[PDB]
């Protein structure tokens, strides 16, 4: 029993975080086999951030020009190559503690575990989603630039993220690991936003299930609904569209607890005009958008209460 | 910018974690040094259940190795168990005892493999509202203080409510608990007044103003109409411990008590404090001034 916003176990990823700097800026970078990887950024000073010429900046710069530190060893730069908004730094040892690993670009809806650096040194390790928008609600400092998301699903890590910039707002914007952001952020100091967020239903339903699994049915009503008329409404309250792709996901949940993902959507349209009235559901006063239907079926036990 | 529930980076602890197994029940064990620590239900009278015990009963499995158990002993509810190999990977460590109020990061096991890690407090009912199935006892809490894993919990059962209990790892509960199964139940639990202000701290911090007030108040007042809500007492002591985030904001302590009152009193009227629509107790003093600041490990 219980219901928490639980994150990947760290490790396998301490053991590649380094320190990254190249003339007055220091940040994080991540070194996996002979490469570190780290936001091309860090060759720009304040003033280049306007409009930074990466290519210019990059092509007056030698290999001791960068000094990446792992721990208390400096290790020697050998090779430099620019892929998008990632600087690839060839380094002359490998990383023994390389994990098993891929790059994976994921979409919105889709969480991940933040390990936050400084320095080259881990700090902390929490749960995140990458919102419809595109950004991230994080928590960094300055100096956390090249911190990474990632996923531990059995032994192999998967990382997802690595973190560029925070927008007015306070939130984060950030590349996959072959230097692609996610949304249309540029890494420059642009009059840049995060557009309108919105509400990520089908975490919302798998949650709502992770709460019936735990053993909470008060929120169910004798109602069903549409798709069409569940997005009709649920676009009032600035929720993505369900789709049926989202429908067939929420599948298994469905038989385990067998509540109808139709019914479970009627359950949702209620809360949404009702509130909780001094209820909550595991622990939460709001609605929960953060846990996929993954995360649900890997967290909650496989027998209902 | 942003205030997550953080836990402490796992991996010093990772490298400890190993499988024990006795007869039919499979557990986690803290392989520290030539010593595998565990609970002691995995063998009531414990002492009778442990002498008709030899070494070769306990099967302990560090990922693919098999360790061999050279000896046994039981210290409170928890049991000891020598082995043939020291850990390479132990950590600088240290066994505390915290107090409720607290808070500590678990990193959940199953068959001696970690799966999560989250963070939680020490409820002022001795128990943690954490996230186990079964298989998860043995899993441990733990702080780290510079380089140095501070162990503070092992996980031993869950209550009928679905909330957790344990022991430090000494193996005294956290609680007036038992390891058996027998009719225990959590107490009234109660909000941990000094860490809901270190929170409201946070939100000033990260630009969240709107439940600050012209008013102060007095700790005697304060404590009248905290016992009220079903908040613990705050003491002098606490006050004291918010003196830099005080100083920080501009905002005195008695006079964060008086936004406390108000937000008791009449509710947050729809709107949110950090992203949530509840008082939040479950970070310390120390928490919000670590992840404002960004210290490493
Ligand atoms: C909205 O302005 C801020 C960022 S900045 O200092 O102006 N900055 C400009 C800028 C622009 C583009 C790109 Cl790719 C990187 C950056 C930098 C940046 O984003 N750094 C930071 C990242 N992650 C959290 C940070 C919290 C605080 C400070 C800095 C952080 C440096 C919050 C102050
Ligand atoms: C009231 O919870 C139940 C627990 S039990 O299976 O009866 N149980 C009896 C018992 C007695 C004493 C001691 Cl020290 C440990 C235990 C065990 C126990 O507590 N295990 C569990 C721990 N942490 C989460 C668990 C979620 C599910 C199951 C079990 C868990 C085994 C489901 C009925
Ligand atoms: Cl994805």
């Amino acid at each position: 029993s219980g219901f928490r916003k639980m994150a990947f176990p760290s490790g396998k990823v301490e053991g590649c975080m380094v320190q990254v700097t190249c003339g007055t800026t220091t940040l994080n970078g991540l070194w996996l086999d002979d490469v570190v990887y780290c936001p091309r950024h860090v060759i720009c000073t304040s003033e280049d951030m306007l409009n930074p010429n990466y290519e210019d900046l990059l092509i007056r710069k030698s290999n001791h020009n960068f000094l990446v530190q792992a721990g208390n060893v400096q290790l020697r730069v050998i090779g430099h190559s620019m892929q998008n908004c990632v600087l690839k730094l060839k380094v002359d040892t490998a990383n023994p503690k390389t994990p098993k690993y891929k790059f994976v670009r994921i979409q919105p809806g889709q969480t991940f575990s933040v390990l936050a650096c400084y320095n080259g040194s881990p700090s902390g390790v929490y749960q995140c989603a990458m919102r419809p928008n595109f950004t991230i609600k994080g928590s960094f400092l300055n100096g956390s630039c090249g911190s990474v998301g990632f996923n531990i699903d059995y032994d192999c890590v998967s990382f997802c993220y690595m973190h560029h910039m925070e927008l007015p707002t306070g939130v984060h914007a950030g590349t996959d690991l072959e230097g692609n952001f996610y949304g249309p952020f540029v890494d420059r100091q642009t009059a840049q936003a995060a557009g309108t967020d919105t509400t990520i239903t089908v975490n919302v339903l798998a949650w709502l299930y992770a709460a019936v699994i735990n053993g909470d049915r008060w929120f169910l009503n004798r109602f069903t609904t549409t798709l069409n008329d569940f997005n009709l409404v649920a676009m009032k309250y600035n929720y993505e569209p369900l789709t049926q792709d989202h429908v067939d996901i929420l599948g298994p949940l469905s038989a385990q607890t067998g509540i109808a993902v139709l019914d479970m959507c009627a359950s949702l349209k209620e809360l949404l005009q009702n509130g909780m009235n001094g209820r909550t559901i595991l622990g939460s006063a709001l609605l929960e958008d953060e846990f996929t239907p993954f995360d649900v079926v890997r967290q909650c036990s496989g027998v209902t209460f």
